[PDB]
């Protein structure tokens, strides 16, 4: 019960610390990219709990798109990152 | 290197400005007992930091590609808000 809602609070604070390192970045093309990386993993990480732990079919069928579609996105993410500035 | 870089610019704060709002209403909604419900209020805060994020993103950026991602990414998370949003007002 409660140890959803840590699992929750869990992975919020591990996408709150990389956030954090990037957007101190002045590039915002590059500030972009490294902060909706780790954006992207914290709903990863929200929506696996919820398939830890949620009963509801609706919303856990939207949190296995959300995993499939953040997972996309990231790796374009990464790539730009390897390429550019 | 230079002290004057020792504060951020415009495009910095607004990203800041949203991360310290996205965590907000994120921490608000994290008191739900039921973890669906927790997932929905939660995933909702966190899609509209994408949301402003990428909007920072289209008013400062230069990169064609990244902005065009923000450009779909507003889409999609609002589409995803509003498919969230009508779940919290149907299930009980
Ligand atoms: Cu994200
Ligand atoms: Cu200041
Ligand atoms: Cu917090
Ligand atoms: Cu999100
Ligand atoms: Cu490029």
């Amino acid at each position: 019960s409660s140890a959803s809602s840590q699992e929750y609070m869990a992975g919020m604070k591990n996408m709150h610390e990389k956030m954090m390192a990037a957007v101190n970045e002045s590039n915002p093309d590059k500030a972009f990219a490294k902060g909706m990386i780790a954006h992207h993993e914290g709903a990863i990480a929200m929506a696996e709990t919820e398939l830890k732990y949620g009963k509801d079919p609706e919303m856990r069928k939207l949190a296995q798109d959300i995993i499939k579609a953040q997972k996309g996105e990231i790796e374009q993410m990464n790539k730009w990152l390897d390429s550019h500035k």
